[PDB]
């Protein structure tokens, strides 16, 4: 199973600055709560960014450094290594990543943050002709996530 993974504003703003650029606690559960026990593959830039795997889940980085090493990270050097990764993959970013696999993942899980950020990297544009909306769920607003957001689930058609 191949699923894209991405939380993006109303812009499709994804990044700026090799950071995010809103603070969101609900969506980084919603994100550990779905790739447990999975597999995530990320662009070496966004793994850089972090510059640590996440814990309790497979930790794929994509680089043409035939040198890059990282303990608890695997590394693959193609596109093609992605499809040879057993069980449920996450494309996590960055947007090289999402731009390549876009139109071949079987679906998305998209946080819709609803709001307007300056950002120097985009999710590519998609339309609803093409996905359905297996589920849409509204987050919750409080004070430690401030930002309206919306978790979509969207199915290939
Ligand atoms: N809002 C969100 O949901 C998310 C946002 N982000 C953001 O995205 C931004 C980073 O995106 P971007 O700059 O596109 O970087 P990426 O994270 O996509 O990294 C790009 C790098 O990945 C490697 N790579 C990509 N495709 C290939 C390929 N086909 N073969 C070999 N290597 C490949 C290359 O590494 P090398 O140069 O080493 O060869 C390339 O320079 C950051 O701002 C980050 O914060 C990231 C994830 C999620
Ligand atoms: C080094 O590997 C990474 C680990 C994390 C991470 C670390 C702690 C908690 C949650 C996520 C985030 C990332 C970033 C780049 C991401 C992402 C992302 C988020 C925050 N939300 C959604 N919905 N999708 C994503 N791909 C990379």
């Amino acid at each position: 199973t191949l699923s894209i993974l991405v939380a993006h504003d109303l812009q499709r703003v994804i990044g700026f600055e090799n950071q995010l650029p809103w603070h969101l606690p609900n969506d980084l559960k919603h994100v550990k709560k779905l790739s447990t026990g999975h597999t995530l593959v990320m662009g070496r830039k966004t793994f850089e960014s972090i510059g640590k795997p996440l814990p309790n889940r497979r930790n794929v980085v994509l680089t043409s450094d035939t040198s890059f090493n990282v303990e608890g990270v695997d590394v693959i050097h193609s596109i093609e290594d992605i499809y040879q990764l057993p069980g449920h993959v996450f494309i996590f970013g960055g947007q090289t990543l999402y731009e390549e696999m876009i139109d071949k993942v079987d679906d998305m899980y998209i946080t819709v943050i609803e709001g307007k950020f300056r950002g120097d990297t985009f999710f590519p544009p998609y339309t609803f002709e093409d996905w359905e909306v297996a589920s849409s769920v509204e987050g919750k607003l409080d004070e430690k996530n401030t930002i309206p957001h919306t978790f979509l689930h969207l199915i290939r058609k």
